């Protein structure tokens, strides 16, 4: 089981989260000054808000796809690798590539 | 058993479906001139390619939850607006987050 990240940088964090909240039926799991987290059951989905004063409108930050363990991300990184991706991998685990047109992507855990 | 549709506009949809083919492990679903999709098990996602030609980079096109029925649809509907967001009904839904991300939830 895996479920997609999807992270937003939204011109105000406060109305995303109002609305956010509604759309999914349910409140953030964390929240903090900068940036809040749900974690949606149903569709599967963890979703980041990330505060983005300045900019006038909600753009992607990045995309990713929240894995069960690590061993999982070790799975994923070297298949990447295989099809002959970049790839950059952190411990404390995640490895980032990045598509054609530019949006990152990262396998990671939570 | 819904699931979150990713729609990114890119600027080369053909590196693009290479791309992701690699990523998720399977080939797309379908594909039109100007449009590819691809229906992941795991993670479960729709994700929809749309061919922008001119823009530099991927973007964002839309957001989704796919759902399963007419009915599951007439109940968000009827949710999101009790819940007081102004939607637009119609088997379709549609809502615009405040930094004008458009949301629709539909039927596969
Ligand atoms: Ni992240
Ligand atoms: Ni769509």
């Amino acid at each position: 089981m895996s479920r997609v990240q999807l992270a937003l940088r939204v011109p105000d964090l406060e109305a995303s989260i109002g609305f956010y909240s509604k759309l999914f039926g349910t409140g953030p799991a964390k929240v903090r000054p900068g940036y809040a987290n749900f974690a949606i059951a149903e569709p599967p989905l963890k979703l980041v808000l990330i505060e983005g004063a300045g900019e006038d409108a909600t753009r992607l930050d990045h995309l990713g796809v929240e894995v069960e363990d690590s061993a999982q991300v070790g799975h994923a990184a070297r298949r990447l690798k295989e099809s002959g991706l970049a790839t950059v991998e952190e411990n404390d685990d995640r490895v980032w590539v990045t598509g054609p047109g530019g949006e990152p992507w990262e396998v990671y855990v939570v």
